[PDB]
């Protein structure tokens, strides 16, 4: 299967590592929102995007003795305008596929004089 988790244009501006804030194209926060796929499955993140480069954001805030995760990884390759994120690559960056404590994906960019543009994310699955 192949899941939109949007389509549009969605610009976001974001033009040095200025600020302490650092704006996204696309977020999802599982323990607090339904989710559009499921992380469980064999599964990639593609973008279709322009203007800066891009990264993807699976997080896991600290609580107790376990350590915040900021898995930020760059795409697995690029092309045609698309980024291509994998699971084993995210999982790799994560430290595990066990998305059990998953807070945070964010879909960011990097600081750009125009801006990105994402025009489309899908989630299919690989197996």
């Amino acid at each position: 299967g192949d899941i939109v988790l949007f389509s549009g244009s969605k610009h976001v501006e974001f033009t040095d590592w200025g600020g302490t804030d650092w704006p996204s194209a696309y977020e999802l926060q599982p323990p607090y929102q339904t989710m559009p796929f499921d992380l469980n499955k064999n599964f990639e993140i593609k973008v279709d995007y322009s203007g800066a480069d891009i990264v993807l954001i699976f997080a896991r805030w600290e609580h107790g003795s376990k350590p915040q995760i900021w898995a930020q990884i760059s795409p697995y390759y690029v092309v045609d305008g698309t980024a291509v994120f994998t699971k084993e690559q995210i999982a790799k960056a994560y430290g595990s596929d066990d998305f059990s404590d998953l807070d945070y994906i964010g879909v960011k960019p990097l600081p750009s004089a125009d801006g990105m543009t994402v025009t489309k994310i899908v989630a299919s699955y690989t197996s």
